[PDB]
RNA sequence: ACUGCCGUAUAGGCAG
């Protein structure tokens, strides 16, 4: 809809780092272009997915209005990375395609986890709290992930992105500040 | 496979 314009970024081999480190790196500075942009009309997609092997491939898209991307495109987030990446142009997609969300999906990985939670929100105990959260809450994700380091938090966390089912049509909604769906679609080719 | 947040929640959502 409003969103039917698109760059894409393609990493390139390199002996010293592994594609997928590439790819959490570029996802990382994204990140940080986004925020520095705000707004929530900036999206993400990986055209070169494989759900087979929960892999996001070594494509990154941009989908955005063309004066965004040529932006996107001279800012310094992609400093140090723009000789890790071929750019395409900055393009109207094509069409038909189909639409999908692409979002960031969590898991209670952790039951520990959300047991210091409950003790602080019901004043219980480690033998109260594990009475009630047993360890089989633990689940796992079967999904492509990116391994970023916060800021604010010190911590290194795994990102784990779905993307949806296809749809025919959008539907309005923005993106969030990795560029992952809160409501918003792409379109997918 | 981290830390936390919302929620009565172990349901389910969310932040970096």
């Amino acid at each position: 809809f409003t969103m039917d314009h698109y760059l894409d970024i393609r990493l390139r081999p390199d002996p010293e780092f592994p594609p997928a480190q590439l790819m959490c790196v570029l996802f990382g500075k994204l990140h940080q272009a986004l925020v520095a942009q705000g707004g929530d009309r900036i999206g993400v997609s990986f055209p070169d997915l494989d759900e087979s092997r929960s892999r996001l491939g070594e494509r990154l898209r941009i989908h955005a209005s063309a004066d965004d991307l040529r932006a996107l495109l001279a800012r310094p987030w992609l400093e140090g990375l723009r000789d890790h990446l071929q750019f395409g142009e900055p393009a109207v997609v094509p069409h038909p395609t189909p639409y999908r969300q692409v979002s960031r999906v969590q898991a209670k990985s952790n039951p520990e986890r959300l047991r210091r939670r409950l003790m602080r929100r019901h004043d219980l105990s480690e033998e109260e709290a594990r009475k009630r959260i047993p360890d089989t809450v633990a689940r796992a994700l079967d999904l492509p992930f990116v391994t970023l380091r916060s800021q604010s938090t010190g911590q290194h966390f795994r990102l784990f992105i779905r993307h949806g089912p296809l749809q025919v049509t959008a539907e309005e909604g923005g993106f969030t500040c990795y560029g992952l769906s809160k409501g918003g679609f792409v379109p997918w080719f």
